[PDB]
């Protein structure tokens, strides 16, 4: 695609999120860069409104799958880059088992040479002392396989995957994700054969940063289709 050509070197990234979870309102800003040749993302997120009222790990998926490394032989299945520069809408519902849900809407697009992710998030039906509003998650890595299907009716894609977040008492909190992406522009897109994105993230802190924040180092690689 012509959009893929936008991703052959290191691209600056900006993320801006406004959230409301059970009436707790917050905002997050992110800055970093992506290098899709290696599926590599480095980001720092800052809660601009004070302390983040939910755990950072529950926001990681919400806070740029256009930076996935697609293997050469799978490049015709990269929807995300084919929609650029005009971008796409990414919507999710994320179900926390035995707890509330996030509903997210984002637009991902170029503004100049910067890839920007602007998001709104709504959480409802959270338990006041469950794992999320009780802050019982470990500030712990996450990984998984994002399963992608074509959505021909919407000239886009669907995806579904589970995140298992470790809890401080040694249990696991499941977060079942449902996703849809649709192009913003009316230019040509690539609609993929079924495949997945193998994704892993390490979270850390800027020891010099007093604000509530998260630093991420993430790798995202398309898989599941064999050459030939
Ligand atoms: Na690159």
């Amino acid at each position: 695609s012509k959009g893929e050509e936008l991703f052959t070197g290191v691209v600056p990234i900006l993320v801006e999120l406004d959230g409301d979870v059970n009436g707790h309102k917050f905002s997050v800003s992110g800055e970093g860069e992506g290098d899709a040749t290696y599926g590599k993302l480095t980001l720092k997120f800052i809660c601009t409104t004070g302390k983040l009222p939910v755990p950072w790990p529950t926001l990681k998926t919400t806070l740029v799958q256009c930076f996935a490394r697609y293997p050469d032989h799978m490049k015709q299945h990269d929807f995300f880059k084919s929609a650029m520069p005009e971008g796409y809408v990414q919507e999710r519902t994320i179900f926390f088992k035995d707890d509330g849900n996030y509903k997210t809407r984002a637009e991902v697009k170029f503004e100049g040479d910067t890839l920007v992710n602007r998001i709104e998030l709504k959480g409802i039906d959270f338990k006041e002392d469950g794992n999320i509003l009780g802050h019982k998650l470990e500030y712990n890595a996450i990984s998984g396989n994002v399963n992608i299907t074509a959505d021909k009716q919407k000239n886009g894609i669907k995806a579904n995957f589970k995140i298992r977040h470790n809890i401080e008492d040694g249990s696991v909190q499941l977060a079942d994700h449902y996703q849809q992406n649709t192009p913003i522009g009316d230019g040509p897109v690539l609609l993929p054969d079924n495949h997945y994105l193998s994704t892993q993230s390490k979270q850390s802190k800027d020891p010099n940063e007093k604000r509530d924040h998260m630093v991420l180092l993430e790798f995202v690689t398309a898989a599941g289709i064999t050459l030939g």
